[PDB]
């Protein structure tokens, strides 16, 4: 039921039972609710949201790296296979050059 | 109700309980919160904040470095084609040897 | 101890960037060896056309 009881219906109940036992409930910090402006934050979870943000994009980064390092391991197998095709290619000029 | 019960009416609520009972409350150290300062803040909050900021920028740094090295494994397997190419031309130029 | 660890903590993140501009550096170093043999290329057909 707390979604419901809300901070203006515990405010009611305080002053209701202020009216019983005291009246003059506006004499001192107990503001009436149509001047209270909402609490500021603090910085402390504010930079807390910071470091979760960073940590989780510190995670994402390191899952982005693992594909990109294998994608270059294919490109390096690509290349390897390329070398060898040119080395292929080169065994058959010496083959000319000595049959020549 | 916390957010509406302030300080000064925490203050007031004390002033009547000690009017009830004892009169004079500015005396001792209670302050008339008309001079009441606020409280200076220590530099613990300050240098805990300085170093979760120091450790996200940490985590935002490594974030960068990954897509960093990213880039560079793909530059580098750039300049690997690249020299693929270069070794190509070199081979068409010796059989141009050869064949002379 | 603090004033330590935070400093350690920015130098840590400054050798981060200090290492990405060296890597960069190196890639384009790679780039002007790679221009360079491009260019003794050419010198070497003109040696075998002459």
């Amino acid at each position: 039921l707390a979604p419901l009881f809300g901070l203006e219906q515990d405010r009611y109940m305080t002053a209701q039972i202020f009216e019983l036992m005291g009246i003059k409930d506006t004499h001192k910090y107990l503001l009436p609710l149509e001047q209270y402006q909402p609490p500021e934050p603090s910085p402390m979870e504010i930079l807390q949201l910071e470091m979760t943000k960073a940590q989780v994009e510190n995670v994402q980064a390191s899952s982005q790296k693992m594909i990109a390092d294998a994608f270059d391991q294919r490109e390096r197998t690509t290349f390897e296979q390329q070398k060898a095709a040119d080395e292929l290619s080169l065994r058959q000029e010496e083959l000319q050059f000595k049959q020549e």
